[PDB]
């Protein structure tokens, strides 16, 4: 799929059988979510944007399936506006910007 | 070009004869830049992003040679990490998400 930017782009996703709208964010070193339970053991870490940090649990090796395809990998839970899916899984999509 | 995501996607831009380097980000709704002058007037606004909000000045009809590329539009100044480069440029070069 080629994705104009023209409004935000933001993808249907299930991760770990929940249904939730994230956004594709080149400027996102990692994926961020709000509030939701996952697998495994977490460490808690802190992330920092435009407006200042966050304390954030930070999950390995979590399943998300993104518009059709798969991807495992670091999924942080916090205070987030949005469902950011930052670089780590947009490159196992094989998502790039093209102009 | 296209852009592979395995790397942060910086380009270098030139803004008011100022090179500087700026994230292609598709999270971005607009376009931030760390401090600078710039020509017109400006309404102050504030921004919000992960962990709060910035106070920041917006400047409108602003021009930025971005990889070869011309594009004017509303450019936000203020304390960022990283100098944005958003929708609303974005999508005056033609930039798309492919994967
Ligand atoms: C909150 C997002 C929906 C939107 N943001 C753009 C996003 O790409 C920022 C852009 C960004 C980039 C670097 C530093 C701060 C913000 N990245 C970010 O917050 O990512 C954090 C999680 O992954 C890590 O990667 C770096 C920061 C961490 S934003 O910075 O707050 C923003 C929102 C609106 C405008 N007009 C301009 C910028």
């Amino acid at each position: 799929p080629q994705i104009t930017l023209w409004k935000r782009p933001l993808v249907t996703v299930k991760i770990e059988g929940q249904l939730k709208e994230a956004l594709l964010d080149t400027g996102a070193d990692d994926t961020i979510f709000e509030e939701m339970n996952l697998p495994g053991r977490w460490k808690p870490i802190i992330i920092g944007g435009i407006g200042g940090f966050i304390k954030v649990r930070q999950y390995d090796q979590i399943l998300i399936e993104i518009c059709g395809h798969k991807v495992i990998g670091t999924v942080v839970v916090g205070p987030t506006p949005f469902n950011v899916i930052g670089r780590n899984l947009l490159t196992q999509i094989g998502c790039t910007l093209n102009f």
